[PDB]
């Protein structure tokens, strides 16, 4: 019936997208199932073929997801990928919005390295979130996937390693709740924000909630002024009481860290990894959900 390229049918539809529709597909010679997703040619912001660039550049790094295939067909750009399990977001909503702390450092572990890996093969993800990490299949169960290169950016060139430079009156691009404090305040982004993005995510865990979320206004660009605003007036301290102390540590490291510092990620991984040795939990790969579905 329905065939991408003469390669793969298209099914049920597993879900959608800022550029648009998910597909559960099936490869013709294979019967492996991949997933498709399709972006209208006509979109504004336009993502799914910059990915495919992005996600050859990032080939091989652990738990970045393979690409099958790219191309356009009549009115789609159709992007055949991996297909991957449930997002950190849909884990933590089986696991009643809250996350034990064992749970928040073994994902700590993989989430940093994943960062470092992008940030290793020059780029910036700039939408870290719960939403842009997946769970791998079968047995990479236990493997934290990276996904979105849709605001993907270049920091520095890949042969001399210069910093893109430093810039000021941008608009906001990520996702208000996890957007770092520079760019509320129309900041160039750079490794630093990815970071800083990343302990709000795993805050969130941890918590249950942050403390902008929920907030009232009148519309979106108000909603938004708002949560800059109460980001800035909650203090590190104010964030992480309650909570031991390595998630304060992390976010004055990140905060030390100027426009084009390289972050040391062996710092932070020894801050949570140390704790996790001195809580006596056991690394296993037995997170809330998977103690839970069984």
């Amino acid at each position: 019936e329905p065939r991408v390229g003469n390669k793969f049918r298209l099914g049920r539809k597993i879900g959608s997208g800022s550029f648009g529709e998910i597909y559960l597909g099936t490869n013709i010679q294979t019967n492996e199932e991949v997933a498709i997703k399709l972006e209208n040619v006509k979109t504004k912001h336009p993502q799914l073929l910059y990915e495919s660039k992005i996600y050859r550049i990032l080939q091989g790094g652990t738990g970045i997801p393979n690409v099958r295939w790219f191309g356009v067909e009549g009115d789609y750009n159709v992007l055949v990928m991996d297909l991957l399990g449930p997002s950190l977001e849909d884990l933590f909503n089986f696991c009643s919005r809250k996350l034990s702390l064992k749970t928040v450092l073994m994902l700590a572990d993989q989430m940093i390295n994943r960062v470092e890996f992008v940030h290793s093969k020059s780029f910036l993800h700039r939408d870290i979130k719960p939403d842009n990490f997946l769970m791998g299949l079968g047995r990479r169960a236990n493997q934290v996937y990276i996904i979105d290169f849709g605001l993907a950016k270049k920091y520095r060139d890949t042969s001399t390693h210069q910093h893109i430079p430093y810039r000021e009156n941008k608009n906001l691009t990520g996702t208000a709740r996890y957007a770092s404090v520079n760019t509320h305040l129309g900041i160039e982004q750079s490794r630093r924000d990815d970071l800083e993005s990343l302990g709000y995510v795993l805050m969130y865990f941890l918590r249950g909630s942050l403390p902008w979320q929920g907030l009232k206004a009148g519309t979106k660009k108000q909603k938004y002024e708002k949560i800059s605003e109460k980001k800035v007036a909650t203090s590190i301290e104010a964030l992480c009481r309650g909570y031991p102390t390595e998630f304060a540590s992390y976010f004055h490291y990140c905060r030390s860290l100027r426009f084009d510092d390289k972050p040391d990620y062996s710092y932070l991984k020894r801050l949570f990894r140390d704790l996790f040795i001195r809580e006596g939990f056991q690394f296993d790969y037995v997170f809330d959900w998977t103690i839970l579905k069984y």
